[PDB]
């Protein structure tokens, strides 16, 4: 007999495992029986520890991959990237801080069914719009007035709390705008009872009157971020916004990209993390190591990773940004040659390598610095001293993952248009799986 999960009215009931975590005896019903917001430990637990399971619980509204393009400030990119630790707890800023963006931003990044629960329908038809970015016919209302299904779905405290049980197990990422209403002793039963396993809260005040913001960490999470006013007082960067654009693999790419993870998937030699266990961090740790001839799997990750930077809608999708941004100095870093010589024959601009010279920059960068050149592609942060020209426009090609150093590094190089103020870097990634 097999292991096997199913939610039923918020719970996850469970079979053939008398053992599992937070999986308490149903006497009236025979069955092990756990609050749904405990899926995510349970398949963890499965997972770790090698489990064969059979998940009947989960049923995701089916989403697609999203692709709007949300400009972040600073300060909410570092909220955001602290959020995409474990994907689960609140934000903490004073109103106009822009939590909404770091909202859109984690809907873009995660790209899953998605239920945003707001106090009213006035904020929820304002979120209803906001996310039109993504698509409008992704968008749905569940609540009193209409009761809508889709990937991205706008609800009430109130609503989703009289539906928590049919709204249960259809969503992956639950999103608390003003989280601190969450700990009502009903609202909070809308995280118990959901199975989704990634959580955001948004707040001006996490801390209640009454202490109940306690609950929070275990349904939603604790801070992991906070600002108050007093902070964003001062005259911060402001010189650019971040907006990472998520490029697919051709329907190609996308199925060798298959033929080459599979197989440190396994970790093959043991239970590394399955369930992200790391942060790409772990591929080098104890992984990296020389001793067998079974961790040559591994060199499977090396390559996929190139499988990524080496695309052609990164290259499409830079083409497009290129003609939007043709009147406008722009740099395109890469730590990747291989990438950077066919971005400079492509679209015919002048390289800046690893190998170039040291004459083979004075001029580029003046000839950068003197016009008929706004558009270059080089290889290494033009950072060294008090100078080197004003780029209006940073575009960063990454691969599977998120290049935070090159992020800051490469945006404050990045000086606004005298007109704007205010730079754009471009990420690009891709998707796969991350």
């Amino acid at each position: 007999m097999i292991a096997e999960i199913y939610y039923e009215r918020g719970t996850i009931v469970v079979k053939g495992d008398a053992h599992v975590p937070h999986a308490k005896f149903d006497s009236r019903s025979g069955t092990y029986r756990a609050l749904a917001f405990r899926y995510r430990d349970i398949i963890e637990y499965f997972e770790s520890n090698g489990i064969e399971f059979v998940d009947n619980a989960a049923d995701p509204i089916p989403t697609p991959y999203f692709d709007a393009e949300i400009s972040l400030r600073d300060y909410q990119e570092k909220a955001l990237e602290r959020w995409l630790v474990d994907k689960r707890g609140c934000i903490v800023l004073p109103t106009g801080s822009g939590k909404t963006h770091v909202a859109m931003a984690a809907i873009n990044e995660l790209s899953t069914p998605t239920l945003i629960v707001v106090p009213t329908l006035a904020l929820a038809e304002q979120w209803k719009e906001r996310l039109g970015i993504f698509g409008e016919e992704y968008v749905g209302e569940f609540s009193g007035r209409i009761k809508e299904l889709k990937p991205l779905t706008v609800s009430t405290y109130d609503s989703a709390y009289v539906n928590a049980e049919k709204l249960g197990n259809r969503f992956m990422l639950l999103i608390f705008d003003e989280v601190h209403h969450l700990p009502a002793e009903s609202y909070v039963q809308i995280a118990q009872m959901s199975i989704a396993p990634f959580r955001l809260g948004l707040t001006a005040t996490f801390e209640r009157e009454d202490g109940r913001h306690e609950i929070l960490k275990e349904v939603v999470g604790g801070k992991v971020f906070e600002l108050f006013p007093d902070s964003l007082a001062g005259k911060h960067l402001a010189k650019y916004t971040i907006k990472r654009i998520f490029v697919p693999l051709a329907e190609d790419e996308r199925v060798e990209y298959e033929k080459r993870e599979k197989v440190y998937k396994q970790f093959l030699r043991a239970r590394g993390i399955t369930l992200r266990r790391a942060e790409d961090f772990n591929k080098i740790v104890m992984a990296s190591g020389y001793d067998e001839r079974a961790y040559e799997a591994l060199r499977a990750w090396e390559e996929a990773r190139r499988i990524a930077f080496n695309s052609k809608n990164k290259i499409r999708k830079l083409r497009e940004i290129l003609e939007r941004h043709r009147k406008d100095k722009i740099i395109i870093f890469t730590r990747h040659n291989e990438l950077v010589y066919r971005i400079s024959k492509v679209f015919l601009i002048p390289a800046i390598t690893h190998r170039t010279s040291r004459e083979e920059r004075e001029e580029i960068l003046e000839g950068f610095r003197t016009g008929r050149f706004r558009a270059i592609v080089s290889s290494q942060v033009l950072d060294e001293g008090i100078d080197v020209p004003d780029a209006n426009v940073g575009v960063i090609m990454s691969g599977s993952g998120s290049a935070r150093e090159y992020i800051q590094r490469l945006g404050r190089i990045l000086r606004p248009s005298k007109g704007k103020k205010e730079a754009v870097l471009y990420e690009l990634i891709s998707r796969g799986t991350g």
